């Protein structure tokens, strides 16, 4: 049956020119240097025996349509149509689905020494696709008390963090009403970033971006595999059980027996320990996948406590904290080095039952 | 002057959407009339003295390249021109592909029918908890599978002061069991009268084992899994799935308990501690792991070697079988999927008690 | 004097919509008077505190009065004011997103082949008042009965069949503060589906009745009209069947009220003129309500037996009729309708309540 | 026939840079973070009669620096408007032209009346949705001069289960009040101080509102709001007086005592008596029952007023529990309860309307002490 001109743009936009039966790309001629014979490549029928049941199908597919003497199918494809038109709206609306929340969360440190702003998360979320819609969120950790960083306070900074983000999530929005995405970046010292961890933790639409100091906030290598994540099983015994991550940098074992006399050590490293490897987010995901094999390793060994001595990126500390938010819970024991004791490895937190 | 011929193209190639903001350029839903509203952007101008110009440009060549060429609403072209460093050519360009990608692999996909979305989620963690609509959605759609609507999506009420006490498990078996029930009916007609399901969830894993004892009648059951790096995507569809090994248990008089170590390997200690004289039987993968659901091959493979699995413990004893789990999610309702009617035994599932210092306590019991 | 980069003025004078954020005394007066705008000099900027986001405008009076340091910091900390007024001006900016909604027309099969109403006409009168649709209109159809008639599971699944497309008005939330769309709905069929579209909307969310006018479309005849008043005859005290009787598009001849119900003891609303024309602007569908729950509540009040509907009302107020029926408290009410194949005599077709 | 900068720059001020349609903040760019004026100053009659809404009789010439002629809108909104001039008359322009206006100085011109938390609480057991705007409380905040340091607290009540509201919902709704609400007052506590004010508006069921008020009535500086079917957080009438509450005092007896109050609608004492055998009734009405009686803030306080001088009037009269009989709007009920927290201590126990026992009186919630 025959259509105007006008009809024609409008089918043929809606199916996006490809055959609704096949799925063949109907602009080729175009892609080939050739003149568009719009009217030739593509013939329009009514799905059914408006311009919404016109269905945009190549010669071949229209040839084995059974057709009436006005050129109406006899047979009925509203069904294979409408299905065909809503993943295309699918595919054409996904943009929208990178509502966005930006989150830059810093230590008083860290925001002195090296303040990432707002715009530079931003860029790098635009390139990646989530769009914010609202001002950045940017917060510090609380600065400690006379009781120092203790059970309450690590419980203040979890209550702040998880506040600000459930008030952002509610900014539902899109085609769906979905809550918006995370996109956080931290800089901070590792337990507090392991806590920014546990506060946000890792069932929702959130992504991790990290602070490369060559690249900032962009990503250094978006091609490159990630790397071997090495184990060293510990040694039988009956002293303490210490996990030691040397993956920013290799942890000197003297530092650990310090801090921990008697450790028997178990090790994940990767072959070339370096403050540049979080070349993109698969190294993340690769880091917890391996961390999370092996913890489940240690953990069938010992119901005792683990100590974790750690030399990771702040991503990797990140999404350290976020995998242990399920409703299992192991004893974890976070050491850190006080600046103010000659950088001794001391317990800083505790996460567990 | 990008010349009308490649404009069409532009329109036709994006299916009249805005690549950046995904909003519809060929309607105005406000007031009702079809229009075009959009803008042909060009990534590089035509002159260098435009935003992301450079010297180096043969302005001539790209003038009709659908590469340089994006279909934008008024406001995001705006946006662009008016901040060249935040929107740099090479961002645009990869955004502009991936976007002609994306509507290239729906135009191609082959039909699969129709199905009803379901999201199930729980609030018992202690971080947000938040499955995305869209993200089923595009899922389903890989597969060719639609809908008529965006479908289902259940939060259970999250625990009261008390834990997950009596008052919980009731609220959860409600929700399983007569909200989900309401809402499917409800839909009853617009998708038929035997509809395919297209489930994913992310709660307890004795309300996933109850909620796929209630669907596991129906056939053309579609599960699909939260996976922490690849959301709703299959990770990776050409992955070969894992073994899973069985231990049978030992012969003896104690409870009989059914040990799944899938996501983790369950210490047998906690096992014993919670049932003294338990006789484990285990079924389990040579690395546990978070990661393992890589397709639906796995999960396919899961309940092969349990199906059998659970006849055999079934046939040993006439006692309750004592469920110990660490399973990822799309799992824990496979597994309730085979109680439905393939094994009408009684089952008590276990879950970690976070009252309890994380020890193995009884919860749900699942029964014909 | 705090120094202004000509740029940040008009950042800062855009922000407060050129009002003093202490007097509240507009600025832009010299404009309004055919002058040129001197915007340095009617106002001053001053940081709020002893980026552009803390600087206050302030008119020059106020300015002074502001005890300033040399360069223009204050002394005293104005930053709770300052930040309260912009929060004001944000969401009054912001509010035409407060008109998300979500489109619904709901007809019978008679009325969609003799009077459609397509989503154009909706769409248009939602538009004049601020409500914006963001997707397709709901247009829906009620199902055709089956061999059983209009019983009881034909009306539930009416119920489903509508609240299954609101799921759209819960879910598709939005804007500043992710709250659900409104819902705009224009019904037009037969009294009784009409009021168990009422039941199935509520009247508990932001919801907006549009009324399909014979003359004036989906518009509004007349924004000002004052709404009737509502005129009641109580029932005569009596053991016969309660039958309330609605007058309000035409006088209901009570000789088709009592052929169909023998005995009935009528209770009457109506308006001085009843008129197909009536329903002018919404303000007369929320009037007839609170004239309607008034009534009701005295009738309830006087029996606790079944309450006879016979009504002849516009299609707005059968819906909203349908609306005002769904708190938790739930009285017996019988609507009767005319049959066609029956010579047009009432007869029970729908049951409310426990 | 240009519009010149001058105007520009006012048409920019007077919609504090959002487009006058659909509220988008044309100032910025969220997505990449720079500030930008990325609007447009959009003609609503053109100075062609030929363009879009042109009319022959109009003066180009004397309205192109027209300010009611000129809105700022998003470069999308302005396309769409040229484009289907049908669609977007004159008429409806301007009049949510001026309407745009108009809110932005009632908000420059209002007075800092302070902080207060906005808090929401609705239930899920109706048939229908329930579900209160955000926005709407905010914008009823705004207008008292009532601001927030973000969007609040919203608390919606788990809907009831497949055996009604039974003891498992009641718990709920127990826990959702005094456990869900208290953990997140304490949350937001920092942000707002130690003793901050509380705007609440309440649609839920009677008797959990009335235990809502008891929790938040130790709590000063309460503002309540209150939903209506009209005017949803508008009040209808701000110069209403409020009306006479009548009271009719029990009768003398060993029986229980129930307080029936009849101000949405009239309590039929035949239900009372049903449900509790030998009442001796106590009755506050008003004379004409009403669901849309909340006019304004004034009528709430007066039955307040009212309320508190026939409870202590009641609690004189009765060793055992008050029975609570009500037909009220939930900001009256929320008031009740806020009588409870201290100034009336004796037992009450709330009946409600039962959809599972045919519209019968049921006990439901025991407040007290
Ligand atoms: N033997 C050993 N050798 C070297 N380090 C060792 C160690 N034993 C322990 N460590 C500690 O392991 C962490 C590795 O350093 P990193 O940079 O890879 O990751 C850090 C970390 O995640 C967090 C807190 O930093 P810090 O407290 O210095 O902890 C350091 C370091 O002291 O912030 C990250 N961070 C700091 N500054 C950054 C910047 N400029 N850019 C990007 N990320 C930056
Ligand atoms: N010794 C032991 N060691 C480790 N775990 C052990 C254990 N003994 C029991 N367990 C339990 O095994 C489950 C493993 O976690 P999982 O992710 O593989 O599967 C979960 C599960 O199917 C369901 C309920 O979660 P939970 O109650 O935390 O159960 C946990 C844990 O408590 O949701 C899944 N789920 C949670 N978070 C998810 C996320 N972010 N993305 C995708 N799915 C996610
Ligand atoms: N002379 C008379 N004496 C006594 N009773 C008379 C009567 N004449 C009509 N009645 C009865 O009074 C009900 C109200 O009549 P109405 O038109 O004011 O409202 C109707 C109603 O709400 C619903 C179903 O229509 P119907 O079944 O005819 O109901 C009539 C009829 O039972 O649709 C509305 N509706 C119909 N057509 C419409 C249109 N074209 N435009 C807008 N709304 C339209
Ligand atoms: N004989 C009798 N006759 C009439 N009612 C009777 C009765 N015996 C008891 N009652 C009850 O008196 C309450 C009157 O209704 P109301 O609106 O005046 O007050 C309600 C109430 O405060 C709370 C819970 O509602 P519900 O449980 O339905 O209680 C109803 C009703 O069952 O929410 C308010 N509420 C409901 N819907 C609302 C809306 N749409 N807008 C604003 N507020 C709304
Ligand atoms: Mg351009
Ligand atoms: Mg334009
Ligand atoms: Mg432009
Ligand atoms: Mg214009
Ligand atoms: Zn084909
Ligand atoms: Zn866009
Ligand atoms: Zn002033
Ligand atoms: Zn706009």
């Amino acid at each position: 049956f025959n259509t105007n001109d006008e009809t024609k743009r409008i089918v043929w936009t809606q199916t996006a020119g490809h055959c609704e039966l096949c799925g063949t790309d109907l602009t080729f001629d175009y892609r080939a240097g050739k003149p568009m014979k719009w009217g030739e490549v593509a013939h329009i029928l009514p799905a059914s025996p408006d311009t919404a049941n016109l269905m945009l199908l190549c010669p071949g597919c229209h040839d084995k349509i059974d057709r009436d003497a006005d050129g109406y199918p006899e047979n009925d494809l509203s069904g294979l149509h409408q299905a065909y038109l809503e993943r295309i709206r699918l595919a054409a609306t996904t943009p929208d689905g990178g509502r966005a929340i930006p989150l830059i969360v810093q230590s008083q440190h860290f925001q002195t020494i090296n303040d990432i702003p707002v715009r530079d998360l931003l860029t790098a979320m635009s390139a990646e696709g989530l769009t914010a819609f609202d001002q950045g969120i940017k917060i510090a950790f609380a600065a400690p008390g006379p009781r120092g960083r203790d059970t309450t306070y690590w419980q203040n900074v979890k209550d702040s963090v998880q506040y600000e983000l459930e008030q952002q999530l509610k900014r539902r929005g899109g085609t769906y009403g979905d809550s918006p995405a995370l996109a956080v970046v931290g800089l901070a010292d590792i337990p507090a970033l392991m806590m920014l961890g546990q506060s946000i933790g890792d069932r929702s639409k959130r992504l991790i971006f990290s602070f490369h100091r060559e690249h900032l906030l962009r990503w250094p290598d978006q091609s490159a595999e990630p790397p071997s994540f090495l184990f060293t099983p510990p040694p039988n015994g009956d002293g303490p059980l210490a996990l030691v991550l040397s993956i920013s940098a290799q942890v000197p074992v003297r530092d650990v027996t310090d801090a921990l006399p008697g450790a028997r050590i178990a090790e994940l490293s990767i072959p070339e320990p370096s403050y540049a490897m979080v070349q993109n987010r698969r190294v993340i995901h690769a880091f917890r996948d391996a961390l999370q094999i092996r913890l489940s390793q240690l953990e069938a060994l010992t119901p005792d406590p683990i100590h974790v001595f750690a030399a990771i990126p702040a991503a990797l500390a990140i999404e350290f904290g976020a995998l242990l938010t399920t409703q299992h819970q192991h004893t974890y024991l976070i050491f850190d080095r006080d600046k103010e004791n000659q950088d001794r490895f001391t317990q800083t937190l505790q996460l567990g039952p």
